[PDB]
């Protein structure tokens, strides 16, 4: 095609059970038997406390657990129930997220060539990417790349990849579909084996569509964002931030505790690596999109890059309603950066500023940093 | 970048175990104790008659098997022991291939800067591209395309993939891998489930290996083909062609019987879409690479598209040599292809032939359709 891959349409959609975090333990130690573990419910509330989450939307309810009680257990086999509910939920919440996108857009489905189909959630032959074919009628001819297992960073796997099928493909439009249900790595409260304890506080459910595309028709297509360019990078030593394996008792998960700290280390050299190029050494220059894997991320993100105290507000904003949507979190924070800056009268897409960095992070430990260029 | 996304390498690695299909039904019925079964294992051993394959190679054994009981079990939990396998199996043997395909490349491993892995068994995080990168000494910026539970069409995929990759980014060079372990899929002889039997008979274990670039530096890099054009469509009415569900006892397998009549039904038109818009017309004029799904999926595309007899020796060649490999398995084709005409002193790479097509063929039922350029030979 002619032009930069283009950012045209946003849509989101989230599971309607909505959650306060404010009273998640009490839930979640009531749901998997647990109360008499109450030094446990204890730390566990301090864990809600200072995740900065205010609510989350779950696929999972209490009826689902009720009926396939060994999700509760922790090495009770339960996997067989985990994919039940997501092998059809992922992309259902995904078509759901993906036709506000197409009616954003506006223009007929007929239009888009190619479909990225983004999950952490379950596996299946035909894959979620087939499903959503069927779902929403695309073509059957529509080139598919199913991204399964991806995790944390792959909001900006599927720009990357988005950016160099819109730009080979003349005429392309490219649809990103990232949906994330929790489910699979839901485990009960286990006093050994802590793990993944801080994973019931942090996840929460969703789905985040794109319309991605070279040389927009500016007169009936609306760009949003540019994207200029996309790395990855494995950071040195950092094997150790995150594993989690698929098992017969569901999506095992291990964080490192430090993690925030390897991403302190990194951070300023992935900055530079995008940033320089561009001319720019300013960090409060751009706007930033930061996947906020937790809190503390966030804060030492905005630490080692000396960032004004606002400039992480829209990351900031979606963890808080909706806490960590895996590889979707980044697309919302994308949504609501460019929802906001509308709503505010700035004077670009990118809360006024010309040009923005995204992060994503995820096992390796990978970092993603995407280069956005706002419109207007 | 440049002109066409091109294959400059490749390479291709298997399992050091190999097991004569004319002896897999029993070796199979007696690793699973399925001995009194004799009608079933009749069956069986007329299954495996039928595959046209002579032999595989696979990284799951007896003495894992007898280790890992359950796997052995017509189904009972058994992931975790496949998954302990597979996790580490299929980007070890997956290195095995690359380290091939880069030193037929010749370059230093730091030039690469994409890595496609695409699998069928497993998954992890991080994932096999993680561990592969750190297997060969990848640089820890190469740009990584992790291709989970991708199937029988996915040979075409990667190819689908590279070509877009490599023609996008000036001066790239990407490293396909497609790594296969049949593990995930074993299962002990039951009743009334056959296509998880036929599977039984089918699958052999590999792993290919590419180096696709555009704008290739000859001097020092030689094209095998080049990446012509892609397509990717899903058949009418043929959802219930094959499913594969991952689950506590491993991955399922069903497969419908009339897969190879909805291949023939749809066929021409596949190679119509991919062939007219180069004005070719005659199927005879052109080399085929068919991913062999199965013996009857070449019979029928060959009496579909009236090939000669032995217009699909290649594709036959290697489902024999190591039955069928899943992903890799029409690359381990293209290779064959490649070395094969070199070998016959054909005028190119492609049978002497100037364009060919290759077909994967998936769960959708999906169809990939690849048009590859050959290359002179001097």
């Amino acid at each position: 095609a002619q032009g930069l891959a283009t950012i045209l349409a946003i849509g989101t959609a989230t599971p309607p059970n909505c959650v306060a975090q404010a009273d998640y333990a009490d839930y979640y130690f009531r749901v998997t038997k647990s109360e008499h573990m109450v030094d446990l419910k204890e730390k566990f509330k301090r864990i809600c406390e200072k995740t900065a989450i205010k609510k989350r939307y779950l696929a999972l309810t209490e009826d689902y657990l009720q009926e396939n009680p060994t999700m509760c257990e922790f090495m009770a086999p339960s996997l067989n129930a985990r994919q039940d509910l997501v092998v059809t939920g992922v992309p259902m919440l995904g078509k759901e997220a993906a036709v506000k996108a197409i009616d954003e857009w506006g223009l007929p489905k007929s239009k888009i060539t190619h479909l990225i189909f983004c999950t952490t959630a379950g596996v299946d032959m035909p894959g979620a990417d087939y499903q959503l074919v069927k779902l929403l009628g695309l073509s059957p001819s529509v080139k598919r790349y199913m991204l399964y297992q991806q995790g944390c960073a792959a909001g900006g796997t599927v720009l990357r990849l988005a950016k160099d099928l819109a730009e080979n493909n003349k005429g392309s439009r490219v649809l990103i579909v990232c949906s994330e249900i929790t489910a699979i790595l839901f485990h009960g409260p286990n006093e050994n084996h802590l793990d993944s304890l801080v994973a019931q506080a942090l996840f929460g459910d969703g789905a985040a569509a794109l319309i991605v595309g070279s040389g927009p028709h500016l007169a009936v297509e609306r760009p949003i964002f540019e994207i200029v360019s996309t790395d990855q990078t494995i950071l040195p030593d950092t094997e150790k931030a995150m594993k989690l394996h698929l098992r017969e008792g569901g999506l095992t998960f291990q964080l490192h505790r430090d993690v925030p700290l390897m991403v302190a280390k990194n951070i300023e050299n992935a900055a530079e690596k995008a940033l320089s190029p561009l001319g720019i050494t300013d960090w409060n220059s751009v706007f930033w999109m930061v996947h906020p894997g937790g809190r503390a991320i966030l804060d030492q993100v905005e630490r080692k890059l000396n960032l004004k105290e606002d400039k992480l507000r829209a990351s900031r904003h979606v963890l808080s309603e909706y806490g960590n949507l895996i590889s979707a979190c980044v697309l919302f924070i994308i949504d609501e950066v460019r929802k906001r800056s509308m709503a505010e009268g700035k004077s670009t897409t990118g809360e006024g500023l010309d040009c923005g960095v995204l992060f994503g992070f995820g096992p390796g430990m990978t970092v993603e940093t995407v280069v956005l260029r706002s419109v207007r």
